[PDB]
């Protein structure tokens, strides 16, 4: 039931981001086995760097748009914002690796600012 595991993990994830609780995001990434994040092609070598990014930008959660499940590939699209008022369409693709860790590929597309 990898699809159920995916969805329950994302509930914990987005709810923690709705609380701006960046440390819980870290524990969830570690527990699920995400070893690496690549964001618009930039390497974040471990969950530490990913959550440092979230804290440093002041990442906020606005809206979930869709979730799609495939064997070893979980795709989510949501809307997020930063401290500086900028809004993004976020497409995350979590890919299971041969050794059972996951790599998250995030694409962030600017939706604008006030």
């Amino acid at each position: 039931g990898e699809e159920e595991r995916f969805r329950a993990y994302y509930e914990r994830y987005f709810a923690a981001l709705a609380a701006r609780d960046y440390e819980t995001l870290l524990e969830i990434l570690r527990e699920f086995g995400v070893a690496k994040l690549v964001l618009n092609g930039r390497e974040f070598a471990s969950p530490e760097e990913a959550v440092q990014w979230a804290r440093d930008t002041g990442l906020r959660f606005l809206r979930l748009i869709r979730e799609r499940y495939e064997d070893g590939v979980y795709t989510v699209e949501d809307i997020v914002s930063r401290d500086d008022g900028r809004y993004y369409r976020h497409t995350s693709t979590l890919r299971r690796q041969p050794d059972g860790s996951y790599v998250q590929y995030s694409q962030l597309e600017l939706l604008g600012s006030g």
